[PDB]
């Protein structure tokens, strides 16, 4: 909440982004030690090959959905706490002894689209889609020809993947029209 | 307790719904990790079919009771936090430099009703009713004709989904009421 | 602490009450987690049908024991909170611009009698008692015949039902002395 | 630390007793989700019986000793918590309008004795001593003739016993010399 | 986030260097419990002699990658420790009754250096690259002949490794650059 | 930190000392519920005697590593604390109302040293050194002739022993140092 508020924010920087992040990670605490907590305990397959298990579960899911959205979360809040700093260290150096802080301000947007952009690109390459499915068909070694693999869960998760991206999808669009409003004012 | 106070509240709105909310949250915390933490551990089904617990504990659970409730609760208190921010920005400019206010006010009632309803129809959508069964019959595939399964504490799920239901819909009439109170109160 | 101190209150409520209520609170934080951790999953039925254990654990323990006390102790620490309210916000009304506050108090402490002469009551409709059985017959459905079921640790389980009984008792009392205490003294 | 300072209090009730409760506090919480977690979990019976197992721990250990302790440390740190609130009870009345105050912390070290030797007395009662034996042999009901059982860590249990048990000891002998450090200073 | 500043520090030092301090942080907390929660636990092993999936994890996993960062944040962030301490130290001093602070921040600066390049050699002569291998071919006594073993989550595990090694290899950077900065400004 | 300060301490016991302590606790935390979290549940022993596992175990590890340097840590901290309570003590009772500060001060030193020495020489007592053995020999009953049992993460567990050997070490020759500063000062 205090690393979002800066002099040259608009209603959307104060307001409206604030508590969409604070909606991301209210959602993402209550949806993580329970619904992803048992993904490869709970991944049954239906052979007798020893590491089977293993190695099915590392090939359909690389990196997990939650760990996704974590890594998401920590690199979308750097830029903002980055210009936090740059405030107080000119702050102090003003009493001590437009402009900078606007270009900070500014540069600080542009980079929260581009990381909010590319983790989406990455989920849609790494996982084509939101729906996850019941059965997965896997043929890796040292599995034998093709075995069956169960999902835990896959309806929860699916519901809770349409949430993260339909919210990241939203927040990019605040971001696109704060960084419009900015670039405008000062334009004419 | 704080996001809940503006100058617009009546008594309705500063005590009863208050203490509802966090009477809400109270029972959702006692009751979450203790008992739904083995819903799937311990749904058990009367097969040797790999795969068939999996595909029917989904099929009857899409989404657990304590996560729509989780949902529910960071739905409804969000037009509060919404409030709350527009206060502390018009604050911040009247001193830098009915009303707008009383409409930010009223219309974070309306979106509290709105959200309240929504997830209690959603409920009756997905479970037709508040009496967890202590037996389902599965069909899915892979699961061979039909297969009997066992829930996991049937009976005090029950009993905390009636808690639930009762306070939500008591919820519901207070922010009803409160809207009442100030539309008729502006018009005559 | 903070919410049991009132204008009205004598030393009966100033004290005694508030350290039992704490007196309750960390009995029940210590005997939670570590006593009633695995009642379902130490409970031991001697059959080979698929869901008895199931069944018969729900038959004999529909609620938990300590789901009870947490919810007795949300349900009579209510009206506490409710006064505490109506006083900041007379209080904060009076300097805006016996009386209505013994009324309040007087009614919180009738309603606290209430939940707390409820809940035993609860207690000993659905458990008969304050002796937990080592072992339960059990013959519902899917269950063959008459089934026997182990508990777990029931010595243990009875020792801390009583501590709760007999300071719910106590509390019961107080509450009735201090209420007696008001009436002949605004009678007489 | 704060509940534990009194107008009346020597150099023993300030320093040594404060200091020996926050020993007892550490060392129990270091010592109870580690060495007692699995204490039926790792309790292994030699016999094919079902329900033995249920049966033969709570013979052998009707209350655990982690919650014994427990249970001590509450009962002897109420007298404490009592007096601070006499104390303020009685500040706030004297502003708003030896002595009672001797009578109450001379009381409060009495019961903080009476206490500490009726739980070290149960536990001598309960468990004949401060070694826990590796084998325990046990003919309840359904276990058939006689079981042996093995207990879980007995040797760092027995270490964490003599540590509670020569503390209390200890504690008791500091109470006990403070009383009759005030009741000989009031006598002559 | 206060146990990074100092009068002789620039910005390089105020700001990037606490930022990507608290983004390894971060990391590390989302990455620890969940990844490498079961890496002993799910480490399966095609044999059926007893004993040797110990002696295989140990041999190829003789220190946890958690661990291996864990220890070195505490040590990289031990100097900054310091110095903050003498900080203190020398104004309570000052009152009481470049120069020595130039040296002690230069000083902490070297051995940040020295301990970053240090961890991720003793990485590289451990773990030979950043890549972990799905199988792992272990021949320690007692194992017969050749095992095969194979690792839980292989990709993930491999994701999270390269961004501790790239953030590290970046602070070692920024170290280096603050370093050359305050040499040059003293000699020339 | 706090309860290291007195003004008769020197730049090693304010400075030094308080970051080795904090140096301990920081390793211990994150070496305590991961690598010594399994020590019994993957202790594998090559036999089918029931109740091998249990007395194989308990003849080998009598006391876990971690609760001894647990142990230690409150030891070696509780002289500290009693010299913060007694300087609070004094400094009420003059306003109320070398030298004995002095004695505290170095009696707390003394006893710093004792409990160091004492604790590591309890380590080589009991374990004969810091190489945690991959294969233990138990022949005690039940378990029949000699049976072959293996440790878990034998060589991790080295590593921190290493590091806990090594500071404790350190720490001791500094309280050496602090303490034959202040004898030769007052001396000479
Ligand atoms: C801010 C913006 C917020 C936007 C929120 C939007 C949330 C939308 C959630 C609804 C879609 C979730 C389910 C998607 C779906 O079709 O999943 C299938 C389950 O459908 C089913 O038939 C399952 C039962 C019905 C759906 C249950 C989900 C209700 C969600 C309510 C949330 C409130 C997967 O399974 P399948 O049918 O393909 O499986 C059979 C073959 N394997
Ligand atoms: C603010 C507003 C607060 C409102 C609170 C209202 C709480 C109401 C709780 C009572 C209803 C819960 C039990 C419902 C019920 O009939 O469940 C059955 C168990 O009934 C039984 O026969 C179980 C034993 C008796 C009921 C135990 C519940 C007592 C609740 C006390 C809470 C305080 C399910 O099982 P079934 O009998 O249909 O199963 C056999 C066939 N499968
Ligand atoms: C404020 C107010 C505080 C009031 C506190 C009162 C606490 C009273 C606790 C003592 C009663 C608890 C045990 C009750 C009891 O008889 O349980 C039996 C165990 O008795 C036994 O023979 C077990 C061994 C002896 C009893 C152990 C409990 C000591 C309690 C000390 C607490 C301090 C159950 O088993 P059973 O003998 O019927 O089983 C054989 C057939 N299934
Ligand atoms: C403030 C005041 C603080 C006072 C603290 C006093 C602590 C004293 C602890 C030492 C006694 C603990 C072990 C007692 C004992 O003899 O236990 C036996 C293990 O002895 C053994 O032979 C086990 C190995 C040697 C003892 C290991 C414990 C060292 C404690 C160091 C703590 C520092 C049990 O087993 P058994 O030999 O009878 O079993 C074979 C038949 N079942
Ligand atoms: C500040 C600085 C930040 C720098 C961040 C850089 C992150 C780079 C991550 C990408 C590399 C991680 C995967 C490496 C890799 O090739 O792993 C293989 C999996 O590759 C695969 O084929 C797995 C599927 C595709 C890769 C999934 C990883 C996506 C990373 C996105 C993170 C955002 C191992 O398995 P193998 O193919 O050799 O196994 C078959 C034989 N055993
Ligand atoms: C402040 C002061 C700080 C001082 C810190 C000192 C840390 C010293 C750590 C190095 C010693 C740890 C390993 C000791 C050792 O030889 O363990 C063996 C593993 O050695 C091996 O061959 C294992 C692989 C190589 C060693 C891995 C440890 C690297 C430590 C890096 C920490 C940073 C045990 O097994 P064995 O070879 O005898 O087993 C085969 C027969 N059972």
């Amino acid at each position: 909440v205090l690393g979002g508020v800066n002099k040259h924010s608009t209603s959307i920087g104060k307001i409206w982004l604030t508590v969409l992040f604070i909606f991301r990670i209210m959602i993402l605490v209550v949806a993580a030690e329970r619904v992803w907590g048992d993904e490869q305990q709970d991944f049954v397959c239906n052979t007798l090959q020893p590491g089977c298990r293993n190695v099915c579960y590392d090939h359909f899911f690389p990196i997990s959905h939650i760990r996704l959205w974590a890594l998401q979360l920590i690199f979308v809040s750097t830029p903002a706490l980055l210009v936090a700093m740059h405030v107080a260290y000119t702050r102090h150096e003003r009493k001590r002894r437009r402009g900078p802080l606007w270009w900070t301000y500014t540069c600080s947007i542009f980079f929260r689209i581009v990381f909010e952009a590319v983790f989406m690109y990455v989920f849609y390459y790494m996982y084509d889609g939101y729906q996850m499915p019941r059965l997965v068909k896997c043929d890796a070694w040292p599995c034998p020809n093709v075995v069956d693999c169960f999902v835990s869960r896959p309806t929860e998760k699916t519901t809770f993947t349409i949430f993260m991206l339909a919210v990241s999808g939203i927040c990019m669009m605040l971001n696109l029209a704060e960084l419009c409003y900015l670039v405008i004012k000062v334009c004419l």
